[PDB]
C-alpha cells in the first residue's frame, strides 16, 4: 500500500508516534468521550457496539492500513459510540487527536484524498454489506460475512480458502451478522457444511465453494470487485 | 444548510449549473457507465438497488442538501451500482462529472471539510443503521425505519409525529427494512397500531408513541442526537 506508506511517514514526520496495541485492548470506548482519528497502520481490529441488556453486535473488522474515524473533523464531536478492540495479538495504530487532524490534512493535498478515499471505500462498504445483509435474512447474512472473512483473510489451499483468523467461534459470527443465539449460527453453518459450501478443519473454516457464497452475498462480491481488485483478484 | 448554500455558490461560480428532475426520474441508474458526484440541494430522492428477478432493495432516501458519490475520487471508477430515484414532485441537483471533482475540493478547502463531512454523516448513519437493523429482528428493522422517517420527515402535530412523505406505503416499507412480503409487514403495522405506536390517517402515518421506537433503535436515535442535533430537538 503506496499511499498508506508515504501518509504514515508523514504522520511520524509531524511528530505523531506509532503506538503498540494488544489483543483484547480497545483504543477507544463507548463508554469515553473521546474522538479520535484512528490510522490503524498493522494488525486487525473490530468494531463493536453493547447494547443496555448485553447485546454484542460487530459492525465490522478492519485491517490496518485504513483509517477509523470517532469524531467529525469539523465539529469535532463523536461519530457515534463505538469501541475499536484489538484481535490480532499486535497491532501498529497512529492515534491522532480530532482537533488537530484538520491541519494535519489541509497542509497536504495528497494525505488528504487518501483519507477522503478510505471514507469512500467505507460508505460503499456499508451500502454492499447492508443490502446483502437484508435480502435473503440471516442466511445471505451469514454468507455475507463469511465472503467478507474470505477475501480479506482467505487463502488459497487445496482444502478450500482458508480463513485464517484466530478462534473464528460461532459466536463471533453471530455477532457479525445480528444473531445473538451461537446454536442459531450453527444451524446455518450446519447447512452449508452439508451442501458442502464449507469445512471446518484445523479450528478454521475453509470456502470450498465461493460461487455458492457470492449468490447470496452479490453486492459485497461487487464492492470487492470494484474498490479492492487487488483483494478480489487472489481468489478468482 | 450554510455549508451548503455555499458549496452551492460555488459550484454556480465554477459553472455547474443545477438541474431538475421530476418524481421516478434516475439521477443515476445502475446500468450507466458514467460515474458522478451528485450535490443533491433540494428534493427527496432513494437510492435503491434492484436484482436480476426485479426485487428491489432500498438502501436509504437521500434529503437535500447532501452529498452522494457513485464513483471514486482518486480512481474514477465506479463505488458500487445503485439508482438514485426522486420521490418528491420535483428535486434539484448539481451533476459533477467524478473527474472534475478533484480540482473542485483541492481548490477551497471550506468546501472539501464540507464534503468530507457528509460523507463522515453517512459512515456514521450507515454503522448504526446497522446495528438497529440487524439486532431486533424484523420488529427491529420496521421500528428503525420508522425512527428515521419520524426524525427526517416529521412534524409534529395534535395527532402525533406526521410523517410527511406523500404515500408511504406497506411495500416502500418492506424495501426499505429488507423485508421480502407485504404479509410480514401487514403483520408488525397491525400490531404497532393495536399498541397506540401509530396510527394511520388523512394517507398518512402519525407517531404516537416515539419512545416505543427508541427501545428498538437506540442507535439510530443515538445518531440524530450526535450527528443532526438541531433534527434531533425538533422532537424532543
Ligand atoms: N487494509 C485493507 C482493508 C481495510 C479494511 O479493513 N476495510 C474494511 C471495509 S471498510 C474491511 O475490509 N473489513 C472487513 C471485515 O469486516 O472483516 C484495505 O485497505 O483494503
Ligand atoms: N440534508 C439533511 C439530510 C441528509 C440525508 O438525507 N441524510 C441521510 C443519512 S446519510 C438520511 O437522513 N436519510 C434518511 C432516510 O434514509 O430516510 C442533512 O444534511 O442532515
Ligand atoms: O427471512 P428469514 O429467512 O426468516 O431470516
Ligand atoms: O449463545 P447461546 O444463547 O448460549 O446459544
Ligand atoms: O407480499 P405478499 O407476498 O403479497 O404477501
Ligand atoms: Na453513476
Amino acid at each position: 500500500n503506496a499511499q498508506a506508506e508515504e501518509f504514515k511517514k508523514y504522520l511520524e514526520t509531524n511528530g505523531i508516534k506509532p503506538k503498540q496495541f494488544h489483543k483484547k485492548e480497545l483504543i477507544f470506548n463507548q463508554w469515553d468521550p473521546q474522538e479520535y482519528c484512528i490510522f490503524l497502520y498493522d494488525g486487525i481490529t473490530k468494531l463493536t457496539s453493547i447494547s443496555e441488556n448485553g447485546t454484542i453486535m460487530n459492525l465490522q473488522y478492519y485491517k490496518g492500513a485504513f483509517v477509523i474515524m470517532s469524531g467529525f473533523i469539523d465539529t469535532e464531536t463523536s461519530v457515534g459510540y463505538y469501541n475499536l478492540e484489538v484481535i490480532s495479538e499486535q497491532a501498529t495504530a497512529y492515534v491522532i487527536k480530532i482537533n488537530e487532524l484538520k491541519e494535519l490534512l489541509s497542509k497536504n493535498l495528497t494525505h488528504f484524498f487518501y483519507v477522503f478515499q478510505t471514507l469512500q471505500k467505507q460508505v460503499s462498504y456499508s451500502l454492499a454489506k447492508f443490502n446483502d445483509f437484508s435480502i435473503n435474512g440471516k442466511l445471505g447474512s451469514i454468507c455475507g460475512q463469511l465472503l467478507i472473512l474470505t477475501y480479506v483473510y482467505g487463502k488459497e489451499t487445496p482444502d478450500g480458502i482458508k480463513i485464517t483468523l484466530d478462534n473464528l467461534t460461532m459466536q463471533e459470527l453471530g455477532y457479525s451478522s445480528g444473531i445473538a443465539h451461537s446454536s442459531a449460527v450453527s444451524r446455518i453453518i450446519s447447512k452449508l457444511k452439508q451442501e458442502k459450501v464449507i469445512v471446518y478443519k484445523n479450528s478454521c473454516f475453509y470456502v470450498q465453494n465461493l460461487d455458492y457464497l457470492k449468490r447470496y452475498a452479490p453486492k459485497l462480491d461487487e464492492w470487492f470487485y470494484l474498490a479492492c481488485p487487488a483483494t478480489w483478484g487472489k481468489l478468482n
